[PDB]
């Protein structure tokens, strides 16, 4: 008769014991590097040229594009929930606007301009973020000025950026977060900013780590920023990259930056890891982006996961990997979550 | 009899089943059980066995406990009755608790580690490749991962 | 009568245990950091001046020296054999070509450029690197521009090599890699690169770590590059200079450089290893040199050695000096064993 | 008129000026971290059971399986030379001498104990350095005691080998030197040699890094050790195993291993490199295999190198590499060369 068999133990070793440490629910929490409050999510924010506007993006469930006229109402309850900051991306959906140079970029009467002066008068408290790039505002659909050839231009491409980001502190923006990952642009931002004494009060969260993927999707829906002609595999990190993601995020601090962004996230966290230990003086953000997002809730609605276990799970990774702070479209329902 | 994981005869019972695996013609085991020094006994085990220069010992050395082992425990019915697996999983949040855990099997004679799960926990197997840097580091793409 | 000995021996120590991880064929494979691919294979090319040579290179077994019109005929079954790069390498042998500053480097008319237009053409799809040097095109048969003493002369020399570069590039060239080993060229060319505006297209593949040595022979053959007047010991590398070559390293990263190789290969594996550390984030190259690679096949032919055996001993060794690239005349023999 | 085109300069950088540590000869030996004396030679000697035995090894240029009465005069020269020591290899020739357990290795009467006792009287400066193994005494020809599947089998064989250790150590052996690469055999002669009191005065060389390869057929023709009934493949080291590379040379030290050896040398360079960091307080040495050896010999005829050029640039790279010893069969040719 088959009998459960048991081998000769020998006394058990000290060193071998690691469950003493996380026996309860409490311990659990004390096992946690950073817990995850309130004050580190930021939520993006898409701002249309038409002030009424209240449009739902397909691709991404729960999510707007928001008019400056609808901007107080959305806001007051989650600044009331406990929101603490916001990072805008302009959607100008009037034709003729877009351009070979993203013209339209830093139009003091565009939705961003527009949208930092409506926050920093009816939510003074709020801290404002904005992305810095012309993806949104390029007849073309690229992040930066383009050669004949397509291909990018460096030169003029940063000249650009770096007036765009210098404008939107201008108009009041606290933090400006390019997302173009042009190389050299966080050296010519930071230096416009010292030339229009704005360095001491303006935040630079550089994404330092962007690399090009399947997950970008949902967002092209939201500012109908894609690509033409092309992709952008080559500005945006290789997904095997780990040497140039490292370079990048050290090049990034050396230029200026005062944070870095990783993104996408959860499919990124050991480039995370990474740059906790190289930019280990620098708050570094991680990025839920549209892809992700979209995915949980995918599966979500398949029953293949919970919502709520696997947006916490999700997030407590991006802190465990080393993040302080997290930009996600889940911010809303933390402002709540985290009430419990 | 409280329901708590029994250390010892687990362990103990563990190695037993291990060995018999290998005894059977297994090349390599993989205890995913995740229970305290289980390593070191099916090591032991495997040497007295005359046996541990022909069995790869791949240890779950980082196993978190979460949401997105789901669909496995209906392909293999192995569900939790009575409580969950978050007293011997790692929980998410628990970085130095990985850490600690991955040293720990590689000492107790562990030949390689696996990282389940594997996207949700990336930042873990770039830990592992720095502590285990010697040992060949495999990653599990679990049932959640992959539904 | 002599017996058989055998010590008292104590319980087996799990720490001493390492067997468990290779006792079988697929563990060792396993074990492997990185593992062998036909796209880690740069195959080195001599086009000569002669349209239609095909000149078999003594020194050198199974190699040639190749004109634009047997070029096709010669890549076509490389390339559907899975080739993905090659390295040009100019072999001018009409009269009154070369001179003391490497005029005919850049000839448009030359081997190297009438290579790089021929290959964009009809194999569109591979990856071009060119060797820039002066050594194969000046009348002294010197790396770079020299003094009167004969002794380098390095702003004149890395002025030259510069351009040289630029102009590869400008033809067409993907990849440029420095053998000269004059300091600071690598600056230099990137800056070269940077005022062409062809940086952000063309990848610099620095000869960071180049020794002089006794393996540099056979190539002296194929492309007729032999010093004259002396040797190159005052710019490559001493064989015993270990701490030169990681402060060589340093300075061709932090001028540019995107990847190193490091020549000889195997004799030099300490090195790849030492620069695997410095330059780790960088791609580094092995180069397999033309002794090297005689000297296994001497070999071989004595029955030393199995070729296919040492061959791939070898270039497994360079991947486990941490290398990721290998420039080898192997390289027509591992694209039909890797099928295997 | 394609004229030389020379691109314009910036400032020379004196981080990029390396040239002025290595423009003289006497600069290159300043510039090695380590010198090649001749002390740091060691030649191995192949001794027969035939005492009057002196025959040439087919596969191993200018080396001789010699017997104890050919001894005196063979080394006297040598010694002269300024040789300092030897290691040991046993050929027993006689019929019915190899046996399961290797019975023959530690026989009193054999060529290895008969040879040290011979050196000790001849020459008593001269360090003697013994292999351990079972290789060349066992019927199957495998480094250790076999279980009936043909799988080594550790506790019997180290328990064997560490019985022949000491008594190599008890007969005259400064040092031991086990190559046969078995789990934990260090520990077990450590112990061995302690519990013979023997420990303080016995030095224990292991072959801690010894991988598989395709460059040690000579060696099985001078002393007929060739394996039976499979390869090697499951002890020694796979050529790409780095990782387990080091975790052998970590458990030798920690086992009480006074130095160690890599084997292959010049193809294992990156591993001495890895050994000189890990067992950065012992003494490192390296073995220039019967293959390695016989590689430049086959070279040199074919005239693709020099022989002393590539032997004196082969045995720098050892002590580049991190090696303050070296076991070479051209200890002969250095023993002069060192001279001039
Ligand atoms: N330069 C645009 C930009 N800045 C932030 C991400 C959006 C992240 C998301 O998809 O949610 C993108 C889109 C892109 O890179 O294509
Ligand atoms: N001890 C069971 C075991 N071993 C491997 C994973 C399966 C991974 C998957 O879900 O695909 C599980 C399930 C569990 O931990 O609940
Ligand atoms: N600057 C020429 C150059 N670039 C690459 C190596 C060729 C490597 C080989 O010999 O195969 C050489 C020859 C030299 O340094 O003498
Ligand atoms: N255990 C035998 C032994 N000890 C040293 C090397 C000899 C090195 C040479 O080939 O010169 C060998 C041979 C082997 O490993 O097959
Ligand atoms: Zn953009
Ligand atoms: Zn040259
Ligand atoms: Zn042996």
């Amino acid at each position: 008769m088959h009998t459960a068999e048991f081998l000769e133990t020998e006394p058990t070793e000290i060193s071998s014991v690691l469950a003493g440490g996380y026996n309860h629910p409490l311990l659990r929490q004390w096992q946690s590097e950073r817990q995850l409050t309130k004050n580190m999510l930021i939520f993006p924010l898409f701002i249309s040229d038409n002030p009424d506007d209240f449009t739902e993006i397909d691709s991404l469930p729960n999510i707007n594009r928001i008019g400056v006229n609808r901007l107080k109402d959305y806001l007051k309850p989650l600044v009331a929930k406990g929101l603490r900051s916001v990072i805008l991306f302009g959607v100008p959906l009037i034709p003729g606007t877009k351009d070979p140079v993203g013209t339209a970029a830093d139009d003091p009467a565009g939705p961003v301009i527009q949208g930092i002066k409506f926050i920093r008068e009816y939510f003074p408290e709020l801290y404002i973020i904005c992305d810095v790039c012309l993806c949104e505002y390029t007849s073309h659909g690229h992040c930066g000025v383009l050669y004949d050839d397509g291909t990018i231009n460096r030169e003029r491409s940063v000249s650009r950026l770096a007036a765009v980001a210098v404008n939107y502190a201008k108009a009041g923006a606290h933090c400006v977060a390019p997302s173009d990952m042009i190389d050299g642009r966080i050296r010519d931002i930071k230096r416009g900013l010292i030339n229009a004494n704005l360095a001491h009060k303006t935040f630079v969260l550089s994404y330092a780590a962007k690399f090009s993927g399947n997950l970008y999707g949902p967002f092209r829906d939201a500012a109908c920023s894609a690509p033409s002609n092309g992709d952008r595999k080559c500005y945006q990190l290789p997904p095997a990259g780990r040497g140039l993601a490292r370079r990048a995020l050290e090049r990034d601090m050396s230029e200026g930056a005062d944070g870095i962004i990783v993104k996408p996230s959860t499919f990124y966290l050991d480039i995370m890891r990474d740059a906790s230990e190289i930019c280990k003086d620098l708050p570094i953000c991680a990025y839920h982006v549209s892809g992700e997002y979209a995915m949980l809730h995918a599966a979500a609605e398949k029953g293949v996961v919970d919502l709520k276990t696997i947006a916490f799970e999700s997030h407590q990774g991006f802190l465990r990997a080393g993040a302080r702070l997290i930009i996600t479209y889940l911010a809303p329902e933390f402002l709540d979550w985290l009430d419990e």
